[PDB]
């Protein structure tokens, strides 16, 4: 099923085009993503645009090995969507030749560690994506091997990621459609198992599928939506009502929960029954389109988590987000709340506290949480309340 926002209720989405449009006085927080929504919906905006290209060229010359894999790919979609000059960047700087290294790098500690990637499978699937659509050298083999639904990377402990297995049915069905072209050769009975894949794939996203119609939650439905839009063939029109997510999103959008620039742009192709497989890197651009008129306090507690709890009583000024407590409460003892923090596009990421650095092949992270609950939101972006505890775990996956 696909449904869309009403052309009556376009003006629903006006918070997300502002939201975006911000984004362009924020040199930290990525522009890739947010021009490739607003790209692939038929709108461009040049100022944004600017920026994008800007962080680009800024990348290819140094960097260049320390943009991540999934990173490279999205830059190799934005530039992409549709056929235009800036297209040519992808061929000139051989984007796609340096994405298979990439891409391979992933592959490559998968086998020199214990099943792990350098990122996350998230990212994988976004590589084999571009790497799909733009007819890269990739192995359907090596896709096969590593993509299968009970795989322990679809996994955050017992929740399954929702974002995760969104993209990696969109990148398998890519695959499905360029297999049964001639777009790319494969060992015969790949097809089927592929098709398998996304069957359980797409059912574990709907078993994820809360009563208020969202999808996981708030910021993985935007692309979970996408995801069951090129797989009707997994499910009937009972499974999901379309419209309700629909409903419940736009009721979201109006209460400012996409107020981050990378949530709105995430969810925006979806609102517009759009997916990222509608990417055609041989014109489809509509030049035309694009037309736009225009003293409290409160108290938490904050507890860290390791083997042992440390917590604390932390007052802080009203509408303070989670980090600004970590932060005053790293100023009350610095040796058992200090800790280190990366920007990382979404927003401040939390990897160190104590010395204790998150280890990615460890399968070990801080986590945050609200009363023994994990937040929906970043450090930065979680505004905190009252008589909340705020915990902050030392995590494994499971
Ligand atoms: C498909 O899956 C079956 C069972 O897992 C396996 O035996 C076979 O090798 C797979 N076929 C291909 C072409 O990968
Ligand atoms: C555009 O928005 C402004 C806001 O002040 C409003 O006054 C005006 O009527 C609107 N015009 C059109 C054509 O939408
Ligand atoms: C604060 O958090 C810690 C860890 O959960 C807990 O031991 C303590 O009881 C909490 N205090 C309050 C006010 O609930
Ligand atoms: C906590 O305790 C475990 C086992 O008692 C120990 O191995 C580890 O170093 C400590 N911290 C963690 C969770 O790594
Ligand atoms: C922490 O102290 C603040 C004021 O300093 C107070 O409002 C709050 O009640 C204290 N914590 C608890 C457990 O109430
Ligand atoms: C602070 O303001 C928020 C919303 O502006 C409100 O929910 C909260 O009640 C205020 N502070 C306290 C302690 O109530
Ligand atoms: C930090 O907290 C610990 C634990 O109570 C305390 O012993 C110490 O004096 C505090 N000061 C610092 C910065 O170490
Ligand atoms: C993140 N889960
Ligand atoms: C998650 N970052």
């Amino acid at each position: 099923e696909i449904c869309e926002v009403s052309e009556e209720n376009y003006i629903r989405l006006k918070p997300l085009l502002n939201t975006m449009i911000q984004s362009n006085y924020n040199r930290g927080t990525s522009a890739v993503n947010v021009v490739l929504s607003l790209k692939l919906v038929g709108i461009q905006i040049q100022t944004l645009m600017q920026k994008m290209i800007q962080q680009i060229k800024y990348n290819v010359k140094s960097r260049l090995s320390d943009v991540s894999s999934g990173e490279l790919a999205l830059i190799i979609l934005a530039l992409g969507v549709c056929r235009n000059a800036e297209e040519n960047l992808i061929y000139d700087y051989h984007l796609i030749d340096k994405l298979e290294n990439k891409f391979q790098a992933e592959i490559e500690n998968m086998e020199a560690h214990n099943g792990t990637p350098l990122t996350n499978y998230y990212q994988l699937s976004l590589d084999v994506l571009a790497l799909c659509l733009f007819n890269g050298n990739y192995s359907t083999a090596e896709v096969v091997n590593h993509f299968t639904p009970e795989n322990k990377n679809y996994y955050f402990g017992s929740q399954f990621s929702v974002d995760t297995g969104a993209m990696a049915v969109l990148a398998l069905t890519c695959v499905k459609k360029s297999l049964i072209n001639g777009q790319i050769k494969a060992d015969e009975g790949s097809l089927k198992n592929i098709s398998i894949y996304t069957k359980s794939l797409v059912e574990k996203i709907l078993s994820e599928k809360k009563e208020n119609g969202l999808i996981g939650n708030t910021f993985s439905t935007g692309e979970a939506m996408q995801a069951l839009f090129v797989s009707s063939d997994y499910y009937n029109e009972n499974d999901w009502n379309c419209q309700q997510t629909l409903n419940t999103v736009l009721t979201e959008i109006s209460q400012g929960a996409f107020s981050n620039p990378n949530a709105a742009a995430q969810v925006l192709p979806a609102l517009m029954g759009k997916t990222f497989l509608d990417i055609n890197k041989d014109s489809s651009c509509v030049s035309a389109s694009g037309n736009f008129n225009i003293q409290s306090y409160i108290s938490v507690n904050y507890s860290v988590r390791i083997n042992e709890t440390y917590f604390t009583n932390v007052t802080v000024l009203n509408g303070s987000v989670f980090l600004s407590v970590m932060e005053k409460a790293q100023k009350m003892n610095d040796t058992i709340f200090g800790f280190t923090m990366e920007e990382r596009s979404w927003g401040p990421y939390i990897t160190c506290i104590q010395g204790l650095c998150a280890n990615n092949n460890d399968r070990t992270y801080w986590e945050l949480l609200s009363g023994g609950e994990p937040l929906s939101q970043g450090a930065g972006s979680y505004v905190v309340r009252n008589g909340e505890n705020l915990e902050v775990r030392w995590s494994k996956y499971l």
